[PDB]
């Protein structure tokens, strides 16, 4: 497929805890907010329980801050061409029932092209899936997912296979 997105499966990354949450993953941006005070982790897997290749990114949530997306894993740069309408596939799961996650994709000035919004997150894989176009003259937007639940608080999620596609 002629994909936006870099590295969405994290194949090209080594496994092991990130500890720079900036560069650390091709094609990612991973932050937390200043009003975290107990900090998640992130971690590239090694596993055979990935839907895309034998990576996944599992983020650890142990206290959130005050908005969803000051614990997030945002894909970035996602190239694309004004007025062209895009299919974003995405699949998660998670340690434990009733994790809730936001899949989004959006601009530099943080407005959204579209989204699903607080997403139940289960122990099985799921596929999420949207369309969204490109309604501005913006060639590269970003795909923040937000992992900043109180729901989250405990659990680990888990995701995979990143696709923005034409
Ligand atoms: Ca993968
Ligand atoms: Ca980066």
């Amino acid at each position: 497929m002629l994909v936006a997105n870099i590295n969405g499966g994290f194949e090209s990354t080594p496994a092991g805890v990130v500890t720079d949450l900036a560069e650390g993953v091709e094609g990612w941006d991973l932050n937390v907010g200043s009003s975290v005070t107990n900090p998640p982790v992130f971690e590239v897997l090694e596993t055979s329980d990935a839907p895309e290749g034998n990576k996944v990114l599992a983020v650890t949530v142990n206290g959130v801050g005050n908005n969803p997306y000051d614990i997030h894993a945002t894909a970035l740069p996602v190239n694309v061409r004004p007025g062209v309408t895009y299919t974003y596939t995405i699949w998660a799961r998670a340690e434990q029932d009733g994790a809730v996650v936001s899949f989004t994709v959006g601009n530099q000035s943080h407005d959204d092209y579209g989204r699903l919004h607080e997403q139940q997150i289960t122990t099985e894989w799921q596929p999420f899936t949207f369309e969204f176009t490109v309604s501005d003259q913006e060639t590269v937007i970003r795909a923040p997912i937000h992992f900043g639940f109180a729901a989250n608080v405990g659990n680990t999620i888990y995701i995979d296979g990143l696709a923005i596609v034409d």
